[PDB]
């Protein structure tokens, strides 16, 4: 379960945030599989309700009716199609399993939904799956509204209604036994792995009695015997009843403390500075290496949901959130995660944006395509950040580095801050308010190394700044303040 079943040599996922199969299929063949990336974490692929106020929001994915692949990203046929030609391609596909609840109780009855399934959220029918009055914990839940009134209390945050969504008895088999088959069948078209989306709100055993019943993965792409991937969504900072550790035995946990320690850092808040990122990892109270599921941002956070608050760095801090992404897919610590979001228009007011719930760039609801623009990037509102070169050279970066160990570290005792990977990669940052010009050991063979955040190897030639390493290893780095790109990175593979 912790293994990530990727193809050899590709160490990241990127999550492709409300696109449709159709354009990830394209995106597979056409950019992901030729740049060496792991995988791709898509959106609930099952049956939704349809959220008309407000008009089509993002989160109404997020509220099940059903099991049939039939959403706005598409139909099963177009989902079985996707996930063939990225296997195709070595891109594997990991699937959102929102198996905790269905939709809001407060829902209306009717066939509101993506694919024209019938719901009676308030006698708990879900006639397609089929659920009924005695498959929700209702009876279990012992707050006076049925909800989470406290997160001190496990059983509330793992019993009661978590916004208002009808609560999974997951203790059932008959419920353990839907769920299995729904996962079991994406198994067999070929998914690679699941994200457990509000783990936290189970029970480590439910899941575990639910991941037992998983299938082997689909032999026509992978060893046989092959275990699927889990990575469990569970937000704990610290200092809460629930603990994240309580899920190591189902597999990975995702590490939100990452992105909100990283994201302060590198703002330069609370006293924080980049020299203090030396023993980042574990060093940090961070869960072990081989357990995390790291990211910077996250389709929640991003826009306030979910946890890590102002501090999280996002595509709209675009400088600032490139040298943290830079740091992350440079350092060895945990699977990483790249986001690749939309843009929206933001309005906030007291503090709060109004409009975090847009979903999707649409055409009176119905999803845009993805269109590539000559300059590689794309159209429609989609931003790309995994097209974005300072992004796509560190997930590149990674692959070449894979498995070589944290050395030479060095540091000016506030933000200047530089460490390599073995004698395969190496990597300089200037977060201060001045110049940064020194000779640094690099660690790296002697050579003519192309810089790849400013600019790529071209055949024989650098297309951006280039870095000469003598023969013991040192290279001088100069980087301004004012450098639209503060960082500087060369490997292996970027050497003339
Ligand atoms: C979003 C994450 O919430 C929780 O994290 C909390 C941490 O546990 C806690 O430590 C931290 O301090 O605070 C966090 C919350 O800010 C979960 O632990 C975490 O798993 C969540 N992230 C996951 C999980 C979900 C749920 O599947 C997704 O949440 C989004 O989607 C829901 C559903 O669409 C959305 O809620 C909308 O719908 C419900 C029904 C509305 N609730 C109203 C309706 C009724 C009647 O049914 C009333 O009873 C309710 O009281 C009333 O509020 C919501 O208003 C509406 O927004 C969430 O808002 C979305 O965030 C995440 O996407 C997923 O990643
Ligand atoms: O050593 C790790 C610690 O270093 C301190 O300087 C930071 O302020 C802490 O946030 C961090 O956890
Ligand atoms: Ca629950
Ligand atoms: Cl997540």
């Amino acid at each position: 379960q912790y293994a990530p079943q990727t193809q050899s040599g590709r160490t990241s996922i990127v999550h492709l945030f409300e696109w449709r199969w159709v354009d990830i299929a394209l995106e597979c063949e056409r950019y992901l599989g030729p740049k060496g990336f792991g995988g791709v974490q898509v959106s609930p692929p099952n049956e939704n309700i349809v959220v008309t106020n407000p008009s089509r929001p993002w989160w109404e994915r997020y509220q099940p009716v059903s099991y049939k692949l039939c959403t706005r990203s598409g139909n099963e046929n177009e989902f079985r199609d996707m996930v063939t030609r990225c296997n195709n391609v070595g891109v594997r596909i990991y699937v959102d399993a929102v198996i905790n609840h269905m939709c809001g109780s407060g829902a209306a009855a009717g066939t509101g939904t993506t694919c024209g399934s019938y719901c009676n959220p308030g006698s708990r029918e879900f006639p397609a799956v089929p659920y009924s009055a005695w498959d929700f914990n209702d009876g279990k839940c012992k707050t006076a509204s049925g909800g989470i009134e406290s997160y001190n209390d496990p059983y509330q945050v793992r019993d009661c209604q978590l916004v208002g969504l009808l609560d999974l008895a997951l203790e059932k088999d008959y419920v353990r036994s839907m769920i299995a088959d729904y996962l079991n069948k994406l198994i067999d078209i070929g998914v690679a792995g699941f994200r457990i989306d509000a783990s936290k709100h189970m029970w480590p055993g439910d899941i575990k009695a639910v991941l037992d019943k998983l299938h082997n993965l689909n032999t026509n792409w992978f060893p046989a015997g092959s275990r699927p991937f889990i990575f469990q969504e569970v937000i704990d900072l610290g200092g809460e009843a629930i603990q994240s550790s309580e899920y190591f035995g189902n597999g990975r946990v995702t590490e939100f403390k990452y992105g909100a320690k990283l994201g302060t850092v590198v703002r330069k808040w609370s006293g924080e500075k980049m020299s203090y990122l030396k023993n980042w990892g574990e060093g940090w109270g961070f869960m072990p290496s081989d357990r995390a599921l790291v990211f910077v941002d996250n389709h929640d956070n991003q826009r306030g949901h979910g946890a890590g608050g102002a501090s999280i760095l996002t595509f709209w801090d675009a400088r600032l959130y490139k040298v943290a992404v830079g740091f992350m897919l440079a350092h060895p610590y945990g699977f990483t995660r790249v986001m690749s979001s939309y843009r929206w228009a933001r309005n906030f007011v007291n503090g709060e944006d109004v409009n975090d719930w847009i979903g999707p760039p649409n055409n009176n609801g119905v999803i845009k395509e993805v269109t590539i623009n000559a300059d590689t990037t794309c159209g429609n509102d989609w931003v790309c950040e995994h097209r974005w070169r300072e992004i796509r050279n560190m997930v590149w970066f990674r692959n070449v580095v894979d498995g070589e160990p944290f050395a030479n570290w060095w540091d000016n005792g506030s933000n200047q801050v530089a460490f390599g990977r073995g004698n395969r990669g190496f990597i300089v940052f200037n977060n201060d308010d001045w110049q940064l010009s020194s000779t640094l050991q690099t660690g790296l063979p002697g050579g003519t190394y192309c810089d790849v955040i400013s600019g790529d190897k071209v055949g024989n030639s650098c297309t951006g700044i280039k870095v000469y390493v003598s023969s013991d290893g040192t290279a001088q780095f100069s980087i301004s303040n004012s450098a639209e790109d503060p960082f500087i990175a060369i490997h292996a593979e970027s050497k003339l």
